[PDB]
């Protein structure tokens, strides 16, 4: 799957790895992150993240 990152800090969120620690299990496409999960690195909202593809 897909990998984007947050452009303040650079933490990856892996949609093969999810968000487990924060409700978000793997296998999770960014898009069905809830609208206000945030970074676990430094609490960024979902705008600022991007998708590592061109
Ligand atoms: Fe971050």
């Amino acid at each position: 799957m897909a990998k984007w990152v947050c452009k303040i800090c650079g933490y990856i969120y892996d949609e093969d790895a999810g968000d487990p620690d924060n409700g978000i299990s793997p296998g999770t496409k960014f898009e069905e992150l809830p609208d206000d999960w945030v970074c676990p690195i430094c609490g960024a909202p979902k705008s600022e993240f991007e998708k590592l593809e061109d």
